[PDB]
């Protein structure tokens, strides 16, 4: 017997349901990944033995998300065409691994200033059964993970 | 029920179908990739922790095409032969994902001032059936998505 | 006849089962490597034919462990966001191939003053069944195998 | 290895320092702050022991 | 007999970037006030912080 509700409390989460609020919207995305935090390092050593080992400053993550192409009005090239030199909305992202109904997070990875640096087209191919996927990357500060 | 009508409004589009309208004329293509919007990244640190991350300026997007060789006249030797120095006639490519039919645009690719850079020959093999392909790389300035 | 008491003492020893001290407390992980001894290498040659080979001065290693993602508390965010500049508690890793009850080490693999510089996110796919597994990667000064 | 034998070693005799230069500050280096200080003296020997 | 001796310290010469932003040019208004000889002295202190 190991009775559900201890699933929800002592098992892990899989990847393949998650939430991506997108500074105050909810878009659905098929794939996310590049959530990071990566630290450099500073080395020092003496004659006499002593390495001093060190974190640096962290550096800027680099968040990769994909969608498919809709019908309707494209979002992601509404926010990737309103560059003007500096002039960018900086959006707070949300990534979280929810319940299967979509209502409470599990666990979630959220993203400062993030804004947009590439936006790829779908590859075109007359002998392929697949879906119109543009992959939009993005650059922030900081990666948070809160946990409830 | 999914009622069919609403399948062209919420379902997404696949990358089989699709028109390449290049200049004034419709030429059939095989394959089509790189309509990419690319940006490069300012950066700026100070002393006091102050990261400040910017989009810098886009760059030049390059768009490869592919179609097979026919018995007729070449369209694609003749615009890359056409090459003096400087001089080669731009043209307005146009990639839409149509209908099945082929009368109406879901989602297009735009691009304004393409000229071509390269044109590959189809590999001779007496062992191998298939069509010979010649590959064309263009090169332009602007990629725009036009959504209706 | 091989009587495993026997097989206990002479046959070698598999690598599913360990257990990983974390500083002063037990973590489950999936995956751990990187736990090399490395040395360099000092060259001297003469016109009269001497060469002369020395090891040099042993690098830093860097080990790399990962595990899944649970519903409770990040214990391994919360030691990578306790970063301050240059401020981070080191810890003594221990990873030791143990029996199959848990509760004596066969060989064990130890590391002296392991700080986090890098921890990655899961990849987040809607069509994949698989577990969201966080890669936490160290570094540190000395490794030490310690049998018994 | 240990420190605990001088294998050749230099001997400076009077010497004095002339300069000392900073670290270069600069807010996009994972370095550490190294000062170094540049000395002047009359003689140099060496003593292998 | 030779003597050597520190001589006199010779003056600094510090050096420090920063970058343009749209408001004033808060160096800009320190070396445009040079009457001649005069200029308003400064004591600046570099500290490295945690």
């Amino acid at each position: 017997a190991i009775t559900a509700d201890d699933i929800a409390v002592q098992y892990p989460i899989p990847t393949y349901r998650f939430i991506v609020t997108l500074g105050d919207e909810q878009v659905p995305f098929t794939s996310a990944s590049g959530l990071d935090i990566n630290f450099d390092t500073i080395e020092y050593r003496d004659g006499t033995g002593n390495w001093f080992k060190m974190p640096g400053q962290r550096q800027a993550p680099n968040i990769t998300l994909s969608k498919g192409v809709f019908p309707g009005k494209n979002a992601m090239y509404e926010w990737i065409n309103a560059i003007q030199l500096n002039q960018v909305e900086k959006k707070d992202i949300m990534i979280s691994l929810t319940n299967e109904a979509g209502t409470e997070v599990l666990v979630s990875w959220n993203v400062s200033n993030a804004f947009p640096t590439s936006l790829t087209s779908p590859s075109f191919d007359a002998t392929s059964n697949e879906i119109a996927v543009q992959q939009i990357t993005l650059m922030a500060d900081r990666v948070t993970i809160q946990t409830a």
